[PDB]
């Protein structure tokens, strides 16, 4: 279908509900390992306030693309969540494997050096990223509770300095 956010080229929020939940079903059949990430730009606001509009949508292309990378097995989907949040459904990928891909995502948008004036000056443009895995437990719209175990994690990244991966 014509799924895709125009701006990003990624998978938009109901493709992704609609791929996180056939997922989440195969994976309950299968009892195998779903992974999530859930990403969001830091600072953001900012820099859309300070820098305009047209220079904050470009920006979200770039990490767009960054995270796009990140995608490799078939089976992978990135996708923009909301207006600054992107996530990636990681198909039997295992924690550490989606660990070191949200740390090659992170570590790609920072490696895009756009500069920003938070957290201080001389700064680049970062997310923060959440990471969950699971064998789903329940049925099909138990999935949620990846999403929420990614924010929780999220959260934590966010609340510890931002620019990092969280855990669990």
């Amino acid at each position: 279908h014509m799924n895709s956010d125009g701006l990003t080229g990624l998978s938009n929020r109901r493709h992704f509900d609609e791929y996180l939940e056939m997922e989440w079903r195969r994976s309950l059949r299968e009892q195998s390992q779903l992974s999530l990430l859930m990403i969001d730009v830091d600072y953001f606001k900012s820099y859309n306030d300070t820098f305009g509009h047209v220079a904050g949508d470009e920006a979200l292309r770039q990490v767009a693309g960054a995270i796009r990378e990140g995608c490799s097995r078939s089976s992978d989907l990135a996708a923009r969540y909301g207006g600054e949040e992107f996530a990636m459904v990681l198909p039997g990928t295992s924690p550490g494997g989606a660990r070191l891909l949200a740390e090659k995502v992170r570590r790609t948008v920072e490696s895009l050096q756009i500069s920003h004036d938070q957290p201080r000056p001389g700064s680049h443009l970062t997310v923060s990223i959440g990471v969950s895995t699971l064998v789903p437990d329940g049925d099909g719209q138990t999935f949620r509770v990846l999403i929420e175990m990614a924010d929780q994690a999220l959260y934590q990244a966010k609340n510890n300095g931002r620019n990092q991966v969280g855990l669990m």
